[PDB]
């Protein structure tokens, strides 16, 4: 179990304990299988996003109405490439905090 | 207490804000009873932002802390609350506290 | 519909919207029925709780699971001879802020 | 990056506590690391208060808002995590930013 995995694992046990609705891994391509296997084991809700020009996906996991949301937006998409409409929303999912969320939409708005 | 119903509503809001409950709330008051409301979060230190509402004699009052009524002043501002896109409406929610997985549901009816 | 009817329909909707965990009402004892019907209709656990010396009853609801745990402390007590810690974990389940919580908590400690 | 796995938590975590996601984080780290670990909280001014461990070469890290520091010294301090009451448990674990219903299911199994 390397690295990146380990710290998948963490997060699955924050999960878990319900610190948040939905949390976003980053992992090598060859490392997805078994992350998908752990989440299947517990049940746990995923999506799985490959990133075209690398050998890593992105994975997403939580509740499954927020993977159901995030389909419909994020599917075949960058996340630098979000509205800061669709930002909020992102880290609103992921559990920040909503004041915080709020002050990096109007720096979105403004600073540009 | 000797205040109406949307009033005691109104002050429970204000405790859910200073207990931190909630980032931002939205309370819907008759245009005679925004003087004292406008009082009470001016004394308590609360930022707010009014704005007028489809039922004419009503006043929409969000308040709750300065940096979502700085986004909701970029959004909302001179728009009925039903003109929002799915987006707009799930960071409303998420601003009033309404759980995500909940919004998430929501914004995929809608989306 | 009374005041405090009209004022624990509100939480009622704030509950469903998911809020919070768990809601605190005060109501007349005449006025229970009807709440806890309002309750029932949309399958929301509750908990009474009639208050010896009064025409009045705190009315929990929330979660299954915080119904089953405040039953295991507050029942036939006095919510004013709470702990600290009883109190923490009451404010807590009611969704107040947890930083907030471990200030009156210390408080609490120290302001004894 | 060129951090051990147990550093890549410690500040993905100071990342969730900066992003608000929760009020306090326990990470528990060898002893070569805490120097580095303090460095790390007080640059970004992050209190924390630091205690021992049943496992000799680690030490417990608390870390998050000043309010639950002086909380948790209160009785945390020369106490082993394992020995405190449910009611305890329930306020740690809340602090820690579990969920209130799971802690509630939790309190009971214990209680």
């Amino acid at each position: 179990l390397n690295s990146d995995l380990r710290v998948f694992m963490h997060h699955i046990y924050e999960f878990e304990k319900g610190v948040r609705s939905m949390v976003l891994a980053t992992l090598a391509n060859d490392d997805i299988p078994y992350a998908e296997e752990r989440l299947r084991s517990r049940q746990i809700p995923y999506f799985a996003q490959p990133t075209p020009n690398t050998e890593r996906t992105n994975l997403f996991f939580g509740c499954k109405e927020c993977m159901e949301a995030i389909r419909l937006f994020v599917s075949g998409r960058s996340l630098n490439s979000l509205t800061p409409e669709e930002d909020f929303i992102i880290g609103a999912m992921l559990g920040y905090d909503i004041c915080r969320q709020c002050e990096r939409y109007c720096r979105r708005k403004s600073n540009s």
